[PDB]
């Protein structure tokens, strides 16, 4: 009946934001029989390496967090987003089946839903219109991962569950400036703005990768940071939903212990058995940036540059299905950002 | 203008219905430099074997015809349809790019289009609604195939074209009942029912490769074959489009010679760069069956078994795009069935 304290657990991609929170929350709950492989010891795109790993380690449970993620900086990698994510998904999912994995959890993305779908997004809005253009191939790969899980559950009686989320953040998130995840990057930008407005050359230099402070200030300004203001592109009315990675780990563990494919099936032709996860509430980028600015204590202005349009669709999950299955989020956004900022300050 | 007589051409899946016609057409047209590998010498799902083949063979052009087809007999293989076809597509397309293949042609399916799309199906109907339940995971795989070709073309400037077709038949078809498509299967059914009505036990045993007539008669009845009737599972009302594999080979070769990715993009609106191929004409399964019945000369009647959840989905391509690009079909259905039947009695 679900995971046991001695169950062998593989968290794929365990160094990422979701993966780190899954490791720490599993062991806080008493599950420490973990199998972990960094990218350098196991390239999940390589089918031979993945098949060898599953044959040797025989994990009983799998949390598949590894991804090549679509972001504003790397959007040109249209081919890589579909190839690499399809290969990770196929390799891990099929080899879990071959080696009699008990349950698996795969994480979907809100980019799998049509660009013009109604918010809040229901699980049955899959395939109801075209995907957003920049995330088109990434979203198609996420669709194929969700359909793969379901197709293995139907043909082979596996228990492979897809949980779909929008924006992740966490106590120990990826604040690196290249793969610019929305909430961690906003937090760091207001933190650097506060350090700049205080005249703190050293901690800026340490917090950045850099040794030339004039180069640092130019780098700050490219991201809208100034002594007396933070400027962000757009109207500020684009709306986003966020989930703290402790809540991500909480629902993923709850799914392992409680939600089986039979719990999701329709009366006949069962489809759309993926489950949305999230907090069910969204905020405008203006409301989020202001919450970060207050938590950080930056004294300067918040400015929205409406000359270059934000373009983006709103994304908010309808979480009524996971609620009915017995799980709801524990961390509200203001409390979650405060957790993230306290860890961030005690870091470098 | 592209492939030359001495260009090295790889036809993946060369022993199949599409692949056999492509091979004979290429050879008879003077292309003397073909690489062919059976499934036993090259498993296209195995990434390691495929990467070795391209690295060590360096084909210049690729026709990707290998597939796990979705038919009425194997509809239960819902997981194999998406995993196996995704792996074949991923391995061949990516290792083509990795080894500087000049051009590739991939075959999509009309199951990639929404079940309730209007007919004739336009290329832009991709993602405008859900897929039919039986072909769902197969159609999702074929969607990802078409999107990967386009994505590699966009990011890397490859020249990977997707041609999308509905029902395939051909002169040297697979008649083997475990995998045979609906037109070759109907052909063998009426032929067998004709032999049964004529009473020649010996020829039935030879066609079925059986040495017990009581087992033979049980096998025929279970496939709906009798002295006085052939039954078909369905209403017989659904309308489908068929293309003969010689026409498929012709348009695949015509595409390789004439149609480039740069021809397919309307500037910034580069999406739906797949191309429908077909004959532009529909037939109900009832119309097809008694056309087959009259060509084999069976004296009996059709019988329809209604079944709990029949397809109800028509499939007919809109071919305006390929027609404007300079190709039209040549082989009408009645002529193609007669070609197939003449080859059939050559084997039996
Ligand atoms: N974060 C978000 O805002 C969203 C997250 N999700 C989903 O949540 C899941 C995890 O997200 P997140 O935690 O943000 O992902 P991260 O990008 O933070 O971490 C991903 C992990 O995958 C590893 N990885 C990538 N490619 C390979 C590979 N070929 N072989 C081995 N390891 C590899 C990376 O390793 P390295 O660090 O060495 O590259 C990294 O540790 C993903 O499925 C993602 O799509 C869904 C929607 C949005
Ligand atoms: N038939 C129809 O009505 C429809 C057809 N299509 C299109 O038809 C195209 C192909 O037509 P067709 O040629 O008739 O399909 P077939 O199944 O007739 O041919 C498939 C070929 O690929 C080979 N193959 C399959 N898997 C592997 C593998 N893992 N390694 C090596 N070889 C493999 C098979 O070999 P083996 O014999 O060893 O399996 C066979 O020779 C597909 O791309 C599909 O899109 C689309 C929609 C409907």
């Amino acid at each position: 009946g679900g995971m046991q304290t001695n169950s062998k657990i593989y968290i794929a991609g365990h160094k990422g934001t979701a993966g780190t929170a899954l490791v720490e929350n599993l062991q806080k709950r008493g599950f420490n029989n973990l199998v972990l492989k960094t990218r350098q010891e196991l390239d999940l795109v390589n089918q031979q390496a993945v098949a060898k790993f599953f044959k040797e380690e025989k994990p009983e449970y799998v949390f598949l967090t590894a991804v090549l993620p679509c972001g504003a900086a790397n959007v040109a990698q249209r081919a890589d987003f579909i190839y690499e994510n399809l290969m990770i998904q196929n390799n891990v999912i099929h080899n879990s089946f071959l080696n009699n994995v008990k349950k698996l959890v795969f994480f979907g993305s809100g980019y799998m839903y049509p660009e013009n779908a109604k918010n809040p997004l229901k699980e049955e809005y899959l395939f109801q219109g075209d995907l957003e253009y920049g995330a088109y191939s990434f979203g198609a790969a996420k669709i194929a991962g969700a359909i793969m899980c379901e197709s293995y559950n139907i043909q082979y009686g596996t228990n492979f569950i897809t949980l779909v989320l929008n924006n992740l953040y966490g106590t120990k998130a990826n604040f690196d400036f290249g793969k610019s995840r929305v909430l961690p990057a906003l937090l760091r930008k207001f933190h650097l703005a506060k350090l700049l407005s205080e005249g703190n050359i050293t901690q800026i230099l340490q917090d950045l990768k850099m040794n030339n402070f004039e180069e640092a200030k130019e780098y700050l300004h490219n991201f809208g940071i100034s002594k007396k203001s933070v400027e962000i592109w757009g109207t500020g009315k684009v709306r986003r939903e966020f989930i703290h990675s402790d809540d991500l780990a909480d629902v993923a563990i709850y799914t392992m212990q409680n939600i089986d494919f039979k719990d999701l099936i329709k009366d006949r032709k069962s489809k759309n058995t993926h489950i949305n996860i999230g907090t069910g509430i969204d905020y405008s980028i203006k409301e989020v940036a202001l919450m970060v600015k207050n938590i950080v204590g930056f004294s300067g202005e918040l400015v929205f540059n409406t000359s270059r349009p934000d373009s983006t669709m709103d994304r908010l999950m309808d979480c009524s299905k996971i609620h009915s299955l017995g799980w709801k989020h524990k961390i509200e956004l203001k409390d979650g950002i405060k957790m993230m900022y306290e860890w961030y300050k005690t870091q470098n």
